[PDB]
């Protein structure tokens, strides 16, 4: 997260940490107690890696009595996602068992109503991705509150040139923005989940490049058949 500040710690029981090899990769964000949702091309990372999930957690190296180090029964990438597209970039990861739920561990309710959200509402994004641009990672949860962008002014050539579809949405990015290990997490707005950050590739904090989130409403059918 660019231009954000540290969360409050455990003050977003919904956020995981999706981990590979013991490191942080992406975000995510609980959906059910069993599924952490995610972007698609955080596992092009990868191969027969050891994809686990971290919920309950502020520290990402320090010990805290919510956190919980969770293994993946399995990855379900969206049937229609691509390598080099941004459409349907959504990952469901199902936890080893459901979760163990308390005040630091609780899903997020998500959005099943397929209309957009109203430009300007104030929405939330938080993570562990890079805070500067020489790449720094923070240790502990960052997060931003940034305006949502109408679709029309996203998709201008100066902008993101017709890409962003009705299954996308945008959010401001000037100076305060997701970046690069933020891919998967939660864009939460009203205290309902609504888009989920793309990993596709993007530069980070330009006003001209707004951040793109897929909208979870948009796939609410898809979510359900998943968890069936």
């Amino acid at each position: 997260i660019l231009g954000g500040r540290e969360a409050e710690a455990h003050a977003r029981p919904y956020m995981a940490s999706v981990q590979l090899n013991g490191a942080h990769l992406c975000g995510g964000v609980l959906v059910a107690e069993q599924w952490v949702l995610s972007a698609a091309h955080c596992l092009e990372d990868a191969a027969d890696g050891k994809v686990q999930v971290l919920l309950g957690a502020h520290s990402l190296s320090q010990p805290e009595p919510s956190k919980r180090l969770y293994d993946v029964l399995r990855a379900v990438p969206h049937p229609d996602s691509q390598p080099d597209t941004i459409d349907h970039d959504l990952l469901l990861l199902q936890l080893s068992e459901k979760a163990t739920l308390g005040p630091a561990v609780r899903p997020l309710p998500w959005q099943r109503v397929d209309r957009d959200v109203a430009p300007g509402t104030l929405c939330d994004v938080a993570g562990w991705g890079i805070v500067n641009h020489a790449g720094r990672r923070p240790d502990s949860l960052q997060h931003v509150l940034l305006p949502v962008l109408d679709r029309a002014t996203c998709n201008r050539r100066t902008h993101h040139d017709g890409a962003i579809t009705e299954r996308l949405m945008c959010a401001e990015s000037n100076r305060r923005d997701s970046c690069k290990g933020d891919a998967g997490g939660p864009l939460v707005c009203g205290g309902v989940l609504e888009g989920v950050v793309t990993s596709g590739s993007r530069v980070c904090g330009n006003r001209k490049k707004p951040g793109i989130y897929t909208r979870v409403a948009s796939y609410a059918a898809w979510i359900d058949s998943v968890l069936a």
